[PDB]
């Protein structure tokens, strides 16, 4: 689901929609949410609503618009999971970073903006969040469950704004040697944080998922809110 009439235009003229939640009170910092491999779906709607309740505005851009506009897949359904995997496989990461850059500029100039922008990414979006942190487009970035971080380590010293990552300790995408590489590499830059959630796998924070772990999701989300709080007026 997207907000009717909202259009954001990127570096190369491509345009894309977004789900937008205005803040309870103006002004407010704006959080750009980078979605999972499933597009702008029920969990994005819930995440928008949560951040608004917590004193933010939120913008969740349609990052699959270069492949199939309006993707919104329900992970309960096998056919929709399959569609999600196929879209992810073909996803252009560099274009996603450019699209996020455009969504960030858009967020910055919203009328109720207090001038500060954060980004929160999940799954596909958690990997995008690290790339955005390396580019330095936002004041603070958060990624949950990012895949392939261990292949992006040479970007660690490029990070010049705080970024926080939450990773399941049992995430099959991140086996022991990858966990050790990420732990050692990110630890060299004190602007980065990476927290591991023992006994939690991938999607440990996605309500409704068979991988959801309420205690781990609780701790991660609390740390997220405390990390974003300094953006507030």
């Amino acid at each position: 689901m997207l907000t009717e009439g909202i259009t954001i235009q990127s570096y190369d003229g491509h345009t894309f929609g977004a789900l937008v939640g205005s803040p309870v009170k103006a002004p407010a910092p704006v959080i750009v949410i980078a979605h999972e491999i499933l597009g702008v779906n029920a969990f994005m709607r819930e995440t928008v609503s949560w951040l608004v309740d917590q004193g933010y505005a939120a913008v969740c851009p349609d990052l699959y618009a270069r492949q199939a506009p309006g993707t919104a897949l329900d992970p309960q359904d096998e056919a929709q999971r399959e569609q999600a995997y196929k879209l992810w496989q073909a996803f252009d990461m560099e274009a996603g970073v450019g699209d996020l850059e455009a969504a960030i500029r858009y967020a910055r100039h919203l009328p109720y903006s207090n001038g500060k922008v954060g980004l929160v990414g999940y799954s596909l979006g958690g990997a995008l969040a690290f790339l955005v942190a390396a580019k330095g487009y936002v004041d603070r970035a958060v990624g949950y469950c990012g895949v392939g971080l261990e292949k992006q380590l040479n970007k660690v010293p490029e990070v010049k704004h705080p970024a926080l990552f939450h990773m399941g300790g049992q995430d099959h995408f991140v086996p022991a040697p990858s966990r050790q590489l990420i732990t050692e590499g990110f630890g060299a830059n004190p602007l980065l944080q990476v927290h591991w959630y023992e006994g939690a796998g991938h999607s440990f924070a996605r309500t409704g998922s068979s991988g959801y772990v309420a205690s781990a999701a609780a701790l991660a989300n609390e740390r997220t809110l405390d990390f974003l709080a300094p953006l507030q007026s």
